[PDB]
């Protein structure tokens, strides 16, 4: 049964609620982004209206085979009427096609559902600037002050500089980047651009990337592994055994691997600066864990909420334990006392 924090009161709507069967009273199912914990339950047999971004609807049609007649893509930054209720989709600064949803209820209440997001000051000049928000359904993934990580730009600068140095020292080194979902495409695209290579990958991952409306993508990716010196592999294969096995397959074209695992936060964050990150090495294989996050840090989250000044916060992540819930509620109250709302 669908949890309360997935239901939008005063509407027929649910958000990211496809794994509960037919939800009683639901007339429209919104999907914030194409990550499996959120789309869980969707397939070609789904026959209710799904509302989403254009990019998410490309992925629903091509990857999950949802039939076209049930996919309702909406443009961003545009007031739309859905089953009698005004809604707006906003960029969530998460993965490609990810949105936040503004609902203007018939009684005058305004609700923001962030989906998954990485808060940014640029959001302070979107259509959120223009009216009051009563209720915030908040991505609280990293809602504790220990969660610090660098900007995405500092992390990509580190990756490009590391890869370019290694391959210029050894033109027979291969770069490998791990993936298991959409998101974080800048990691492998930025490294292939500095090396003058396309990114090589499986047919299934090429198909996924072709749904993303990324400009000039036909110039950047390929299924011809032999022509590429940046390869994409499943995240599970980014270990010494998996990489040794891959190097065998390349037929002596290469004699070294430099590999990247873009994680979110790891506790090497509470001690080490990005500049000081070092790899794990075994023989001619080195593996870097780089803290590339597509969710808010604690400080980015706190700034967004103190700017928005909502009347009520409903967390959507870390809700299953009483200790997590009590921790989050304490920070919400601190933020409200410090800012004065
Ligand atoms: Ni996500």
């Amino acid at each position: 049964t669908c949890p309360f924090y997935k239901k939008i009161p005063g509407t027929g709507f649910t958000v990211d609620a496809f794994q509960y069967g037919v939800v009683e009273g639901c007339t429209a199912y919104f999907l914030t982004h194409f990550h499996s914990d959120h789309y869980a339950g969707l397939s070609k047999h789904f026959t209710f209206p799904v509302y989403c971004s254009e990019i998410t609807g490309n992925l629903l049609k091509n990857k999950l085979h949802v039939q076209e007649q049930y996919i309702h893509p909406l443009p961003l930054d545009t007031e739309c009427i859905v089953n009698g209720v005004k809604v707006v989709l906003l960029d969530a600064n998460h993965c490609p096609g990810a949105v936040m949803i503004l609902f203007y209820l018939p009684n005058g209440t305004v609700i923001l559902h962030t989906g998954d997001f990485r808060a940014d000051p640029s959001m302070e000049r979107s259509l959120l600037a223009d009216q009051k928000v009563h209720m915030l359904y908040l991505d609280t993934t990293y809602c504790s002050p220990e969660y610090t990580f660098p900007s995405q730009q500092e992390v990509i600068r580190f990756a490009i500089n590391t890869a370019f140095e290694a391959v210029t020292l050894n033109p027979h080194a291969l770069v490998v980047c791990g993936t298991y979902s959409i998101g974080k495409e800048k990691v492998f695209l930025a490294i292939a651009d500095v090396l003058g290579s396309k990114v090589g990958m499986s047919q299934e991952k090429y198909k996924t990337l072709q749904c993303l409306n990324i400009p000039e993508i036909n110039s950047l990716i390929t299924t011809d592994m032999c022509s590429s010196l940046v390869h994409l592999l499943p995240m599970m294969q980014i270990n010494f055994k998996g990489l040794q096995s891959h190097l065998k397959k390349c037929g002596g074209k290469y004699n070294q691997i430099l590999a990247f695992r873009p994680t979110g936060w790891t506790h090497s964050n509470k001690f080490t600066r990005i500049a000081d990150v070092i790899p794990q090495t075994k023989g001619n294989i080195s593996i870097y864990g780089i803290p590339y996050s597509e969710h808010s840090s604690y400080l980015e989250m706190k700034r967004f909420v103190q700017w928005l000044k909502p009347q009520k916060i409903i967390p959507t992540v870390n809700v299953g334990t009483w200790k997590s819930r009590s921790t989050m509620e304490k920070y919400f109250r601190e933020w409200k006392l410090e800012a004065g709302y």
